[PDB]
């Protein structure tokens, strides 16, 4: 509270450490449908049905120029892109199963770098 303060957890680093968890998510070999944004004229069904559309080239416009307030605000993006090729791929297609990989392979190393 006011004057009351919790001890400061180094934050220093971690604009650099999202940077490096992005760049091994973006060099993975199941990246290749989170790569750039889905392209909303050729899909049918995925604006209407997605609300908010994340990729990992949006990712990373928004870590290099300041758009993510902390590194919870980066975890939430991340997380959008999984839950989104949840939404509408099935279990078991290739994206379907790409998306569980990859959320799997984030938060191993989101948890070995933060937690």
């Amino acid at each position: 509270s006011m004057s009351v303060k919790k001890p400061k957890r180094d934050d220093s680093k971690d604009l650099a450490l999202c940077s490096m968890i992005l760049t091994e998510m973006e060099t993975h070999e199941d990246a290749w449908p989170f790569l750039l944004p889905v392209n909303l004229k050729l899909v049918p069904g995925y604006k209407k049905v997605i609300k908010k559309p994340m990729d990992f080239s949006t990712i990373r416009e928004k870590l290099s120029s300041g758009q993510y307030p902390n590194l919870e605000t980066f975890a939430l993006d991340v997380r959008l892109v999984f839950d989104n090729c949840e939404t509408f791929n099935e279990d078991d297609s290739d994206i379907g199963r790409a998306g569980h990989n990859m959320r799997k392979y984030f938060e191993k190393k989101w948890t070995d770098t933060f937690k």
